[PDB]
């Protein structure tokens, strides 16, 4: 897998994120994992995660997987890394998304985001607690 240059347009929420890709506007959806929606439990405060994350964020990144890169929606779903940090990791990591959707052509990166979420309940953390 390969990272490739992507510029914050605007953080939306947990684990959506809009970006310029290829110079086009796209909504991003994170692979491998699944935060509250805003209304929910953790929501608002998995926003606020991504939003940090992306928005002081010197350098963002795109990875794609190596099956589907787009979703029925029209969303990209790709790995977004922050200043060489995964963000899908970091949710993990920190109890504010657990480990989903997990479909066969795109899950390069599923044991270390379990890693990270059997250490995020291992600490009870937010959603776990
Ligand atoms: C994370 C991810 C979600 N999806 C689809 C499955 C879900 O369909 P349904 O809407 O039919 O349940 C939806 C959930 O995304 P959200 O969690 O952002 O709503 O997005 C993919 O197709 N591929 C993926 O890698
Ligand atoms: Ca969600």
């Amino acid at each position: 897998l390969h990272k490739e240059p992507a510029t914050l347009i605007k953080a939306i929420d947990g684990d959506t994120v809009k970006l310029m890709y290829k110079g086009q506007p796209m909504t991003f959806r994170l692979l491998l994992v699944d935060t509250p929606e805003f209304n929910e439990k953790y929501g608002p405060e998995a926003s606020a995660f991504t939003k940090k994350m992306v928005e002081n964020a010197k350098k963002i990144e795109v990875e794609f997987d190596k099956g589907q890169r787009t979703d029925k929606y029209g969303r990209g779903l790709a790995y977004i890394y922050a200043d060489g940090k995964m963000v899908n990791e970091a949710l993990v990591r920190q109890g504010l998304a657990k480990v989903a959707y997990v479909y066969k052509g795109n899950n390069t990166h599923e044991q270390l985001l379990r890693k990270a979420e059997a250490q995020a309940m291992k600490e009870k953390l937010n959603i776990w607690s």
